[PDB]
Parts: structure tokens; C-alpha cells; sequence
């Protein structure tokens, strides 16, 4: 009898969905945890919340791709207090990296607290409009992850990724329509930003929306090609 079972996506399971907690008996954000036991192995998982992490919506609304999986070297823009991070941080696991880039400092202390846990987690406490000034900090990676809010932000994105996406990394960027532009259209905002991708050499490859967890909220997942 298997209660949590391995999900299409590696590193993430249904039990709803979970992720397999790299520091055993410790929450970060409240969440529930389940522990099993059988004989002398013993594995926990930490529940998922899809109400506070976009990443979660998208994964129970279907998307094909998420490019974080264990060993995966990873860029998260906008890392906030650590919440999605912490299960990107699950999914990688030992052997993968989460550069977690946050302007706020009172954010940025729960991110050094969640990281003082967790090896694989990087605090990168700075303005992720000049990525020039931490270049120094930031190993290449395999995918970038950003919330997306003002109509600079994916053009800030995309400067992130020519300075540390590889070439043929991807990148899943989720975007606020209403915070793009409230007096456009969500179809006209989402459009308008995948065009900016596709400026960038950002090339979409599946976009959803996160109903019923978010309203006018997409994310788009692609890959990028940037010319030689
Ligand atoms: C909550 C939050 C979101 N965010 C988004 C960006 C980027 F412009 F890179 F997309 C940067 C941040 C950040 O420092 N905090």
C-alpha cells in the first residue's frame, strides 16, 4: 500500500501534492508534513500549497515542464520569504543549487534563516534589475524562475538570463496580468510579455493560466537560444 506517490514531474509526488522535505521535521511556512515509517527507512514529504506558490497551480493545472529536478542549478528571481524556494530547494536536492535573488531585506532575513537549513540554497540579497553586481556570485544555471509584476520585469529577466541562463537552459516566468497592466486586457498583457520574450531570444514553449487558484495570472515555460 503506497500513500505518496511519484508525480509525472521528478522530485514531486501526490499524497495533495508534495515535495520529499530536505530537512526532516521542520515546516517553513506552516504547511503540513507526512512522515512513513516502515522498518528502519523513513522518508517525509512536506504538502504544497497552490494558494501561495505559482508554481503548484501550474503543476496541478498541467504544465508539461518545470526544468527543476534533482541536480538542477537553478536562478530564482523574486525568492520572497522562501516559500516556493524551499520546495524548488526539496526537488533539486543535495546535489542541485537555488540562488534565491530578493530586493527586501526583511525578506531576504527569512531567506538566510531558510537557508542556514538547507545547503543547496543560496541568499542573494540584491536589485535583480543589475545583475552585474552579483555576476560574481552566480555559477551558470540550467533555468531561471521569476514572478513577473511590472512591464520592466520580463526585460529584467531576460538581462539575468544573458548573463547567467546556458544556452538551450530554460525558463518558467510567472506574470500578474493585473500588475503588467491593469488597463489592458489579461490576453493583451500575456501577449505583449511573451513578445518581449521572444525579443530576448526567451522562446515560449507552453503557457497556462492558474485557475482556480489565481486570477489572470499565467506562466510560461520555454527555452533559450541565444545567437552565437
Ligand atoms: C517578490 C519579488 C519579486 N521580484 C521579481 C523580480 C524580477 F524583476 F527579477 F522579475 C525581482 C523580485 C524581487 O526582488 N522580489
Amino acid at each position: 500500500n503506497v500513500m505518496v506517490e511519484p508525480h509525472r514531474h521528478e522530485g514531486v509526488f501526490i499524497c495533495a501534492l508534495v515535495t520529499k522535505n530536505l530537512v526532516p521535521g521542520e515546516s517553513v511556512y506552516g504547511e503540513k508534513r507526512v512522515s512513513i515509517s516502515e522498518g528502519d527507512d523513513k522518508i517525509e514529504y512536506r504538502a504544497w500549497n497552490p494558494f501561495r506558490s505559482k508554481l503548484a497551480a501550474a503543476i496541478l493545472g498541467g504544465v508539461d515542464q518545470i526544468h527543476i529536478k534533482p541536480g538542477a542549478k537553478v536562478l530564482y528571481l523574486g525568492a520572497a520569504s522562501g516559500t516556493t524556494v524551499s520546495h524548488v530547494s526539496d526537488i533539486v536536492g543535495p546535489d542541485g543549487l537555488v540562488y534565491a535573488v530578493e530586493f527586501s531585506h526583511r525578506s531576504g532575513r527569512d531567506l538566510i534563516n531558510l537557508a542556514k537549513k538547507r545547503t543547496n540554497i543560496i541568499p542573494v540579497i540584491e536589485d535583480a534589475r543589475h545583475p552585474h553586481k552579483y555576476r560574481m556570485l552566480i555559477a551558470m544555471v540550467d533555468v531561471i524562475f521569476a514572478d513577473v509584476a511590472q512591464p520592466d520585469q520580463t526585460r529584467i529577466v531576460a538581462l539575468n538570463a544573458h548573463t547567467f541562463l546556458r544556452n538551450g537552459g530554460h525558463f518558467v516566468i510567472s506574470i500578474k496580468a493585473n500588475c503588467i497592466d491593469s488597463t489592458a486586457s489579461a490576453e493583451a498583457v500575456f501577449a505583449s510579455e511573451v513578445k518581449k520574450m521572444q525579443q530576448e531570444n526567451m522562446k515560449p514553449q507552453e503557457q497556462l493560466t492558474l485557475e482556480p487558484y489565481e486570477r489572470d495570472h499565467a506562466v510560461v515555460v520555454g527555452v533559450y537560444r541565444p545567437p552565437p
